């Protein structure tokens, strides 16, 4: 390493990763509470593929002249996970996906949940 001393492109993969997307996708939004239920199904991938280590939970947060990206960090051990509102009236797009020890897979059909303000009565 003349002057640089950088890192060293070590051994790379070549092939393998859950081209698959988790089931049961279902996103909750209690108005109550400022947190969100998100409840996942495991994947069918058990052949030769490998096994699953985790999972990959992406939420972004769009608002109107405030947009916000947040990412969220599940393992195997969880089939479950929650999420602060970190924004009240914007429009935030929900995503997971599975995670093994080859790669990320897909993630799977996009999200997107309203975020009520925290009150607003006079409505209807």
């Amino acid at each position: 390493g003349s002057s640089g001393s950088s890192g060293w492109i070590l051994a790379s993969t070549t092939e393998g990763a859950p081209s698959v997307a988790p089931l049961n996708v279902t996103v909750f939004l209690n108005e109550s509470s400022d947190n969100v239920d998100i409840r996942w199904m495991k994947p069918p991938t058990k052949q030769q593929d490998g096994e699953l280590v985790g999972y990959r939970i992406s939420h972004v947060w769009q608002s109107a002249g405030i947009s916000k990206e947040l990412l969220e960090e599940v393992g195997q051990n969880g089939s479950r996970a929650r999420i602060s509102v970190q924004v009240h009236n914007a429009t935030c797009t929900v995503r997971i996906a599975a995670v093994t020890r080859g790669g990320v897979g897909p993630f799977s059909d996009p999200v997107k949940i309203f975020i009520p303000a925290h009150s607003g009565p006079s409505s209807g």
